[PDB]
């Protein structure tokens, strides 16, 4: 993901800017106030500004549940039945196709 | 992302789980029925079983705007302003502090 800078802090962040921004210039980080979301620190105005981004994440649903990623959906329905028929019998993923 | 097997139509998905599947064997391919989500194929007791995955891609939101990207984001703020002052400054992104 080269548009973004890097797990640095807001006082970080306005080092980079004073060291070798220019107007325009901007970095887009970690947010240190809410870990999980980001912020675009910019140098305009001789000045460091910092907007938030709120992150909602992916949300891979099926049947009643919600997995972030693909990868920990298989590896639940390994472990854990995709599938019961009205016999009880329990249908689990195994292996991909190759 | 290895976990993904193709654009397969849920025909496609069947024959190829009919000619080299075993129980347990499955693939996540592009759900034809909703283009924008995808369907776990699973070979199990002889058949062919296919389960529903909606996805809620992910929302970069900053102030009023949301983003499914965030190389979007940064485009739209070069070209319309991040941040407008009360003097009517208009302030953009230019480019990523190297």
């Amino acid at each position: 993901s080269p548009w973004y800078y890097g797990k640095v802090t807001r006082h970080q962040a306005e080092m980079a800017l004073n060291e070798r921004g220019h107007e325009g210039d901007f970095l887009i980080r970690d947010s240190e106030s809410s870990p999980n979301d980001f912020s675009v620190s910019l140098k305009a105005q001789g000045k460091n500004k910092h907007f938030k981004v709120q992150l909602k994440e992916t949300v891979y649903c099926i049947g009643q549940r919600k997995f972030s990623t693909m990868e920990e959906l298989v590896e639940h329905y390994k472990k854990a039945p995709i599938f019961t028929s009205e016999q009880g019998e329990k249908l689990y993923l195994v292996k991909h196709l190759s």
